[PDB]
């Protein structure tokens, strides 16, 4: 029932901050992390590594502009040009308020902005800015928890350090 | 999957403000309204008008202290004394900050407070104060929408006026 959140972010230090903000916020849609724009487009179009996934758009895309191989703006344009994808809400993760302002000038109907580094308060404020629907839960869905934990571990192994213990 | 929110509130003018804040916030758990503490306890215990309802606790109780017949504090004590009910998060709707402070002194583990009149911003801040889990949705669940619309209509017919049109 709950659709995933697609987090598109290469820089592993930034990924850490964004996932921690997500964990802290208790936002419970399953996170799916891809690390460049080619992988994001594969996820969204169900190709590549994602060829076998269930049909359906993510609830939200958290889209870093800084992506190797295929830039974040190319992902955003292909999303908004697609009749299938164009309805997906997007939070752009930018480097400065000036960058957010420039992106607004492209008129790609970006729904919200977070200026990096991502912190919990600004992050939740961006999600609130989307003006989409939401619901409270007593229990997180177990697949969501498993996914966050799995990424925390992969990211820890890759960065060769951890910040907390569960 | 999503559990309802139980709104316990007699005064019809206050009910209007609380439902509008809920509608505006796009919080999408189904609302269930009861108008005094006797009805609230019947809902929670599946008795009375609610004898046939599905098993399960509401996600949140929005509990007005001012209730005819059975007071809101008696509902809160019976909830916290019950091994079945005591885990339910409660937002108390109070008349002043002094009232919130007094209620905190009872040590009934009240999770959040809204000082009436309820407005959208303070309302969402109270829900955030609960520190519970939540999820975003593109579509509200249709049963939720039907329920809000149904109450708006009953409340309009009872107050003999409306404030907006859908
Ligand atoms: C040494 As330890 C608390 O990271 O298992
Ligand atoms: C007169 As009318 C806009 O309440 O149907
Ligand atoms: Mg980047
Ligand atoms: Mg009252
Ligand atoms: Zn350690
Ligand atoms: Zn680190
Ligand atoms: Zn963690
Ligand atoms: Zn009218
Ligand atoms: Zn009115
Ligand atoms: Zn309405």
């Amino acid at each position: 029932m709950l659709k995933p959140i697609l987090l598109v972010e290469d820089d592993k230090r930034d990924l850490e901050l964004t996932l921690v903000a997500l964990e802290r916020s208790k936002l419970s849609n399953e996170v799916i992390v891809v690390r460049d724009g080619a992988q994001a487009l594969d996820y969204l179009n169900r190709e590549g590594d994602f060829r076998a996934r269930e049909e359906g758009n993510p609830a939200v895309i958290l889209l870093d502009l800084k992506l190797p191989k295929v830039n974040g703006l190319e992902v955003l344009q292909q999303v908004r040009s697609s009749t299938q994808l164009r309805s997906i809400p997007v939070v752009m993760l930018t480097s400065s308020q000036e960058e957010s302002d420039v992106v607004k000038s492209y008129e790609l109907g970006v729904n919200a902005y977070v200026v990096k580094p991502v912190e919990f308060k600004q992050f939740v404020a961006a999600i609130a800015d989307l003006g989409i629907f939401w619901a409270v839960l007593n229990e997180p869905p177990p697949g969501s928890m498993k996914a966050m934990r799995r990424y925390e571990a992969k990211l820890a192994a890759a960065l060769e350090h951890h910040h907390h213990h569960h």
